[PDB]
């Protein structure tokens, strides 16, 4: 299998490890970690184009679009291949994510690794927000923690 | 024009921003930027295997050696594709690295974007010391700051 890791870290309590497995190169891959200190909720969760940190998460810009697509939820065929929708924390600040995802990979020309995990303040509204902001950007707000997605052992 | 960027950071006072740009695939890729909270003098400077920080610089693994060869200086044919050698330091603790290299790539099987770029203690032997230290890190012992390569614009 083919593995990746992220370390998200801001500049509040935000941080946490997601972890990704893709067992066959045209298969799905796995995403699986836990982030902490995250108001309870929706919390948005998207791959990034840039793996650039220079100014933290700021530098990361738009969300990963090879395919020049709208923004849409993980689910939606209209979507960002970066487009991995929200995780929800607990009463305690804790997301637990566990999903699977048949868009993102972690080989080939449009491969996510290299790119930035960021994790949002409020709810991506999935591009079904009826407004222009919705079909850019889901409307998740700032940026509150954010990694380099990395080749793992 | 291929670009990519790492921002290190450690335990300590090491920190600082390195550039990646590849004019023509499987050409030259030039490293540079500026490196500061360091001793005066030569540290080791390395591409390591993975872009997992989990543990710190420590999860990052061995040198990048997708061809198995023994460690040596950025010049020599045997060495380690992540064997960029040494940067130096001026007496204010600041390196201006400035480095081009044949080997390391934004792309392909030598591709380093994903990986770990890692600074170190003290100087690289470029495989020159005589132990088997040497043949395998340059004994440039422990790793100061480190940061995952990403993809830029
Ligand atoms: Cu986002
Ligand atoms: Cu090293
Ligand atoms: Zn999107
Ligand atoms: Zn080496």
């Amino acid at each position: 299998a083919t593995k990746a890791v992220c370390v998200l870290k801001g500049d509040g309590p935000v941080q946490g490890i997601i972890n990704f497995e893709q067992k066959e190169s045209n298969g799905p891959v796995k995403v699986w970690g836990s982030i902490k200190g995250l108001t309870e909720g929706l919390h948005g969760f998207h791959v990034h184009e840039f793996g650039d940190n220079t100014a933290g998460c700021t530098s990361a810009g738009p969300h990963f679009n090879p395919l020049s697509r709208k923004h849409g939820g993980p689910k939606d065929e209209e979507r960002h291949v970066g487009d991995l929708g929200n995780v929800t924390a607990d009463k305690d600040g804790v997301a637990d994510v566990s999903i699977e995802d048949s868009v993102i990979s972690l080989s080939g020309d449009h491969c996510i690794t290299g790119r930035t995990l960021v994790v949002h303040e409020k709810a991506d509204d999935l591009g079904k927000g009826g407004n222009e902001e919705s079909t850019k950007t889901g409307n998740a707000g700032s940026r509150l923690a954010c990694g380099v997605i990395g080749i793992a052992q």
